[PDB]
């Protein structure tokens, strides 16, 4: 149940970090311990037709998904308040802002440092997966940083306003999230799981790698209808340097097919993610990046 | 080709008239001529990545449309201007607000008067479907008043940013609307036709008249599993005294199968719109609009 009380009676509520449809973030420091967390006000929809604000109950969702976790990859509540207007999520502050922004002033990266991000991203995926909690929004937006100035930065997934809880025997379907990084099963209105974030995860790192996006088109339409024929290809443009197990990871969780997909468990056994002899971690540690596409279409 | 020329420099720029995303509409008057038009800024996208802007082709296409169509109830487009961030629509002004405004100020209104303001509508769909026009978005804010302050006002019909004409034998599917008003063929990934817009109003109407919406549940969720279900109901608390001819003019425009639903032509001669006897008229003239449910759910 959410605190009934005035936030700004228990927190100094500071500077705005960031935005969203929905909802304003800001800076805070919590009185009685001095604590700084990232104060994320969300507005309540106040009736039913309406297309401003989330609805209460859906914010009741995120916010009990939340409580379930406690991952270092994986941003950590630490209270809620309501007032009349907004329900306010008091959020483990993460200061080193957006992973892809973090990637996009950087000079120099192999697959090996790239796959040590996508292993912190898969890890932090795998926990939710067990749990039976599907993301829904995995894009790069939602892919932060505690401290962007350490030799390796540390990932934190942010905002489950799409997450959700799957059912075994209880279909859920919905119409939601960014085109560029849904998977075919939303695209076409069938039924959705745990499936969805691999296909994801599948379309970061394809982004993360080349600097290019595997599925967008000139238009929203032909997304979609790229996303729908898992019509994609690795140009030679962009895809010079990179290494057949990378290739081979995102074709095997770019599929349509749900069952066929890598479940998270595989794709961390990937020989990409985990390489099962000097052979393979050589070839990664030899395999370098593609950040001149990345930084043209990320700075 | 859009006048590539400072729309200031030939209009002086207004009040807000209301806005969207990526566009922006404001009261404007020709300096050389003294007359009023409404100007939309459409915002230019910069990047084929961006989840801000509208890309070249579909504003290209939004204008293209607007061109043909000359009828009473719709816009038509004076002027196209274009600078460094946005492409300026001018376009007629629509002085009277949205119809449903309108109506929720009213003190009483009967079916006769209702099927009059909805054959309005009908006659502008009718015009757009004869070319091949779908519009897309057809739901109560985009259904206008030239001027509200006459005893029947007169429709118009705006916002054809997702307008398409509709080419035989070649498929259009997208993704797209605002849930409470899309067909199931927009849920369901489907190929896309005129039909959609014989669906919208079939919503659209059952709302006019009972101030209740056939799919809208709890969730987006919810509307979007009501909508392919079809599932809705003539609750009596809201349509006890709506017609029998009312009805079974919702009923055969809130179809799943996209051939069966009533065309454009059929809703015009529909005898709830076009009573083909005395009888029939009289019926339509002692029915009421549930004026009090429609304020309720209108404010
Ligand atoms: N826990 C947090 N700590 C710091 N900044 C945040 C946090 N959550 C969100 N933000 C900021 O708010 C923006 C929108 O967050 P969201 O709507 O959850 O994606 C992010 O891109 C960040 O700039
Ligand atoms: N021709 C017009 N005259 C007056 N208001 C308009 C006109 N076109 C659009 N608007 C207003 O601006 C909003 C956004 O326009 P649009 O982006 O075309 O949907 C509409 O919902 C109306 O409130
Ligand atoms: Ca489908």
């Amino acid at each position: 149940t959410f605190k009934q009380q005035k936030v700004e009676d228990f927190y100094d509520i500071g500077e705005e970090l960031g935005s969203g449809q929905f909802a304003i973030v800001k800076k805070c420091r919590e009185k009685s311990t001095g604590l700084e967390y990232a104060a994320k006000f969300i507005k309540k929809r106040q009736s039913r037709a309406s297309r401003r604000g989330v609805c209460r109950e859906e914010i009741e969702r995120e916010v009990s998904i939340l409580r379930q976790v406690l991952h270092p990859n994986i941003i950590t509540l630490h209270d809620v308040y309501e007032n009349r207007t907004d329900v306010v999520l008091i959020l483990e502050l993460v200061s080193g802002g957006e992973l892809f922004d973090f990637l996009a002033q950087k000079e120099s990266l192999s697959e090996e440092e790239a796959t040590s991000f996508i292993k912190q991203i898969l890890d932090g995926v795998n926990y939710l997966h067990t749990k039976k909690i599907a993301h829904f929004d995995l894009k790069p937006e939602n892919i932060m940083l505690l401290d962007k100035n350490i030799p390796i930065p540390h990932i934190k997934l942010i905002d489950f306003g799409l997450a959700h809880e799957i059912e075994d025997g209880v279909e859920f379907k919905n119409i939601f999230g960014t085109p560029e990084f849904v998977a075919p099963e939303i695209v076409n209105y069938e039924p959705l799981g745990l499936e969805a974030d691999m296909w994801s995860i599948g379309v970061i790192t394809y982004i993360l790698l080349s600097g290019a996006s595997p599925f967008l088109g000139d238009t929203k339409q032909e997304t979609l209808a790229n996303i729908t024929a898992v019509s994609y290809d690795f140009d030679e443009e962009f895809f010079s340097q990179t290494s057949e197990l990378a290739k081979d990871f995102i074709r095997k969780l770019l599929v349509k097919e749900t069952r066929k997909r890598l479940t998270i468990q595989e794709a961390l056994r990937h020989p990409w993610i985990t390489p099962v002899d000097t052979q393979q971690a050589m070839v990664r540690r030899e395999s370098v990046v593609n950040l001149e596409n990345f930084k043209k279409q990320y700075v």
